[PDB]
């Protein structure tokens, strides 16, 4: 592995050799040729767990929803050659994807009608996502089935090699983690997770980016000071994927169970968002659910307090606009006039 | 922060942004030109400290040292010019480099930085680990490092410097001087490590891998030699190498069998012992080895006079007191 | 600019500052994005050709047909904001694609409502309407090529975002017929060289003289090649072009091989094609004085499978000539069949 | 053919696969290896060209002085083992280098190459351009560039080396001696030329871009000093350079007013002549000078010793008896 760093400013530029983190967090999901395993193992496994009972599968990330998307036609097509009477369907993805207690297992047999490769060109369906949690219930559907051999980078476009598990696990894909520090910040990524650490005076979260709300436990072998750490103190819970790190505290503020997470994606700033001012002070309001400054009218509230946590503030830059943390409160006005965060971890 | 990335196993390339841990220890020396904050004002350190009665210095890494070497010949004027007849001796060091139990004050008369000098500046109270590097963060495209004393006490190294990366089943943990790599082969484990020195500061957990559920028993660079507490720090079937080559100046730990040599596995062998040489000091190598409960492949160190093997596999009849043998402990 | 060349076979990269050239031939796109000039001036522009009285457009590449076809619901909300009748709708792409004798003109003002940027993911698409502004899409029956625009859209900028890629347009002052060379990257060094587009990549080597070698092309454009991006343009006569001029073929002595004439006649029908010197297997070809006269070329297989293994020519030099197409493998214009009658062979029904 | 390649301007980067032209004016003592294939061969060329009397060669590039300065010590030897009282003398070139009507044929005392020897005997008794080199391609790793006697009659430059590229609105004529650029300013324009060298070998068509339609004395750059015929080796205005600053040991020809003066343009102006330079011997600037007609930015040369001034611009009030004048002519 060899790389090489530029800085337009300065208009020069430093080689060499070592490990290099790229930032695929951005909008670069779609057009990478996904290849969900061999097609003639594929089909055999789905009817296999379908026959078995476990119907539906709940996507672990949102590159699972863009592959099943992507291959609906292509297995669509397989089945019927195949003599399978089934039609996969799938839909958009919801926030946060809840889990699954089974998995899909290895079938032993493949079949004799299949295709060499995906590149070739009913009433009962194996729904993946969208407005059907209770159809095939949480408690009857696949999760976290897939385990990424290889992810390559061709001349115009990128490709995956995938396979399906052989025993049970709530990590996420390791295969994918990528995990780099240096000097004094830190980083944690992922297919869609971007944290960033700093050191003010002590580790902190400085900022994260969140391109989709998750479920599995991320893998402790990819994760920075793992040890002394007590779960109510993640800014993000251990239940959606946070590091289990120091990296991942803030003095003052503890976990955010209750947050924004029905947004399609977050990016965790600390600082006073337009139109507010904040105030500390021991008789402000208690903790609860995270709060809207904007209001269901427009208006913004202009005046918050905190009771003991400090400054600058907790927010949440969600697309539609500014969270703050469960600590902040209304200084003078009731706190009914506002929509809350109304989810758990 | 931008940059692009070749790979030779897959033809394949890469370009984005993102953070870029680099392999330093290669561009050792040939690269930075350390200095501290005002050379006047170090020289009021060294001056309080030479005032203190505090005989000298230890290099904690060769970036002090070799900082130290030039600006022997430009802060000696200074302090002989204003009054003191004071001067600071520089000289090639020797390994492994021990820790200094005292830190230095915020501010013929040899001022001693280790080297052949136990005699000058015994280790009772040499100084040590008084220096800060302030942190560039990714640290990229600045040569001109910075220094200051620090003004509270602490074991670990400096993180200015080090980097720790982790991408799919390769991992590292890097700093000035070491190259600690890992692999998944149905666990982490070590893999290979490439050492240009050796270290007594401790490694900071802020820069760790998988740090809880440690056994320090099971580590292979014990704690004292700057390991990190980490998985990724072990290998399966042997234990810390307490005893070792540790008196080299390049250490390549690699896990082959050593050229000419042979093992043969058998639980009636011999016992642990110290480290041994391949060969004997006439060069004759020693086709006989054993141990009792290794896993392939074995364990063995790559240095400039002769590879050598771990505590944890023997020779089988070969006398052991012929070969040169461990003579420190980390 | 500086760059750095791999070659995998070792741990060889050898950097510097330069001229790079790449290929980008292997029709990539849809990972692009257009913005052709701006949603309120294309869209005037569009406006007024309509009432001008000319139809449609002949596009000159595969490029403008994408980049036309991934802005036409947006164009059609732009233009039914207005309450204009009229409607944007793209077909495929035939080959040859023939030359326009029109261009759109530059607006005199941008509509008074619409947006600024190629780039909101929500809107309304438009409802259908009679008015209909095609671009080529198969419609030459209605409205033919003599009232479509062609060639009318000049690249300024070529960029290469993080992620994805993205380029910049405007519609042209000038009539012109060559084409957009901003685009175009010529090369040579030692005894190769390269000419090369959006859809072409035209390969020459040097052996006796200086002839061509091979021609891969995923388009059958009819602009001419801008001199100003050739390579020894003088002394050459059209009837020793390989590639047709009319088929933007260079104007150049790179574009030759002893022998052959230019190839007025072939397989352009096609959706691809890559000229290669090398008899295709299972077939031979050998001189003779009495062989045929010159003809269209002919496929080497007949409609029903059956395949010809002998061939002749008048003064071909070997390897012989062959168009490499997706439904089989075509003979140049110059070589015939050994005794079959002509009349048993698909022929080529292009001219050019 | 697969690289990648970074833009600062637009602060771009991508990767691809396609040609490639690099730039190896400045830095190419070191890069690639010239050498002959054979010096027995070349040796027996020489022995027969002595036999025939030439005096010796008048090197093409630099990168043939390079190769005979380098097989020197091997031809002393053989040239001594054959039983040849000969000896080659290889020297500094001197700009410009000059044309020789003889080859070298296929296979006092000396053999002498470019030096201030003319006294020797005359121009009319050297070779010049008798050498083929291997033409790699697109090899940029081949550094091992062969050296062949030619053995056919020809006046072009060897394309080996040559290297034309166009990428949109820019362009370069390129060899191991010359970096040529242009720019598209509304028309196809010389825009800078840096010179390590004066050849006088043609450049060949095979290599050239808009090959049709010049004439000879619309070149900047003289076709006799290996100028291209295209239309890109043109700026509106200004005709050949056929005197001109030629002697310097290395050129930078740039469109811009040398420092500390300005250029005005009136047809009160005087007429073309011989390039004079900005600054006279005793140091005096000049910061008035005329033009006829030639548009701005003044044609220059940023050369070692000064700043001079194309054939058009003459000093507006001082006559030129005051100033140097460039004695070369080609």
């Amino acid at each position: 592995h060899v790389g090489c760093s530029v800085d337009f400013s300065k208009k020069e530029t430093r080689c060499g050799t070592g490990v290099f983190v790229y930032n695929d967090v951005e909008a670069w999901r779609d057009r990478y040729k996904y290849h969900p395993d061999s097609p003639r193992r594929l089909a055999a496994a789905v009817k296999q767990a379908w026959e078995d009972g476990i119907c539906g599968i709940s996507s672990v990330s949102r590159m699972e929803n863009i592959m099943w998307r992507s291959v609906e036609g292509e297995l669509n097509a397989i089945l019927e050659e195949n003599g399978v009477q089934l039609t996969v369907v799938v839909g958009s993805v919801k926030n946060p994807m809840w889990r699954g207690p089974q998995r899909l297992p290895v079938p032993v047999n493949e079949l004799p009608h299949g295709w060499k490769a995906w590149g070739k060109s009913t009433n009962n369906s194996f729904v993946v996502d969208g407005d059907t949690l209770k159809e095939c219930p949480l408690k009857h559907r696949a999760w976290n089935s897939f385990l990424v051999e290889d992810h390559g980078f061709g001349v115009f476009h990128t490709s995956v090699w995938l396979k399906v598990r052989e025993d049970y696990s709530l990590e996420c894909d390791p295969a994918v983690i990528g995990t780099a520090v240096k000097g004094k910040e830190a980083v944690h990524s992922d297919l869609g997770y971007w944290i960033e650490s700093e050191k003010n005076d002590t580790w902190r979260l400085k900022r994260a980016h969140l391109i989709e709300m998750k479920t599995c436990e991320w893998p402790k072998s990819h994760t920075l000071w793992t040890d002394g750490i007590e779960e109510s103190d993640l800014i993000i819970p251990k239940s959606l994927a946070g590091p289990l790190s120091h990296h991942n505290t803030r003095e003052g503020y503890r976990t955010q169970m209750k947050g924004p997470w029905h947004s399609e994606e977050l990016e965790i700033r600390f600082e006073e968002c337009p139109g507010t001012k904040v105030h500390v002070e021991e008789t402000c309001g208690t903790r609860g659910p995270s709060l809207r400054s904007t209001t269901a009218s427009g208006r913004v509230i202009e005046e918050w307090c905190c009771r003991e946590c400090t400054m600058p503030p907790l927010s949440f830059r969600a697309k539609d606009g500014c969270w703050y943390g469960m600590e902040i409160r209304p200084r003078k006005e009731p706190e009914s006039n506002l929509v809350r965060s109304m989810v758990t971890a």
